[PDB]
């Protein structure tokens, strides 16, 4: 009932997302996008949830966690169960799946979560292909004289493009309405792939804000009593 949206910054063509527990770039504009998208709501009385694996949590600088103005959920298999408040702004869960079911109960949530953002990392994203309704992927490309950074963690692009289609034409409409983007929508070929979205450049990189949406499903079974 509440949308589940994975959100990620990935380097094309491998969709690399990390190296040695850290982001492989430092892009203030990309990070600003991430902040605004996850923080902002259309309804002023709601907040978003951000869910992340334990290793991702531990890599966020300590001055900046928990992420402000969002409900933070950290998942670890060594936590107690399925959704527990441990500090102001921090929930622990021992289960990505059960945590999502729990967050979705209108009795627990009072219909005051707008969206649930899944914010990483590799392990968590692997498991979220079947859980997310949408993906906000920042598609990052090294400009001509930019060294490709070393990377060790990757989005599952195969499974991605299996389950989802590039719905970037509807990106602007999908974002919370107060966000302001400086690009206009833009299709560009890059190493043999169509890259469609809203362009920025910063440091040695060009990047596009894109939206992926679940492909239409055939009606095989509805459960009847
Ligand atoms: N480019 C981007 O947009 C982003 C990139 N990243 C990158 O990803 C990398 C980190 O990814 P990765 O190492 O895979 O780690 P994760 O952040 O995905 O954390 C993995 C941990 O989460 C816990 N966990 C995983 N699945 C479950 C589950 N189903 N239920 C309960 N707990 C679970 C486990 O914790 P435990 O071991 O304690 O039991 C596991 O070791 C870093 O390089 C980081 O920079 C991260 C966020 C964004
Ligand atoms: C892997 O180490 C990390 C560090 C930070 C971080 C770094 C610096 C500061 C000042 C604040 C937070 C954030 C993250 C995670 C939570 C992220 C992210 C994410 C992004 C930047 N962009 C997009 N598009 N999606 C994301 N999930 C990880």
């Amino acid at each position: 009932k509440v949308p589940v949206v994975g959100i990620v910054a990935a380097l094309l063509p491998e969709m690399g997302i990390g190296f040695q527990g850290n982001l492989p770039w430092r892009l203030a504009k990309e990070m600003k996008y991430f902040r605004e998208v996850t923080t902002l709501t259309n309804d002023n009385s709601k907040q978003n949830v951000v869910i992340m694996g334990r290793k991702t949590w531990e890599s966020i600088p300590q001055k900046f966690r928990p992420l402000p103005k969002r409900i933070n959920v950290v998942v670890s298999r060594s936590f107690d169960g399925e959704l527990r408040k441990v500090e102001d702004g921090i929930y622990h869960s021992n289960s990505l799946r059960n945590c999502l079911t729990a967050l979705q109960s209108s009795l627990a949530n009072e219909n005051k979560i707008e969206r649930i953002y899944i914010i990483g990392g590799g392990e968590i994203y692997r498991q979220s292909m079947d859980l997310a309704d949408h993906w906000l992927i920042t598609k990052i490309m090294p400009l001509p004289e930019t060294t490709i950074p070393q990377m060790d963690t990757f989005l599952q692009k195969q499974e991605l493009e299996q389950r989802f289609y590039d719905n970037s034409d509807k990106l602007v409409d999908f974002l919370p309405s107060s966000i302001q983007l400086e690009g206009r929508l833009t299709s560009q070929e890059w190493n043999g792939e169509l890259v469609k979205g809203l362009p920025v450049q910063e440091k040695g990189y060009q990047f596009y804000f894109t939206l992926y949406t679940k492909k239409l499903e055939h009606h095989h079974h509805h459960h009847h009593h």
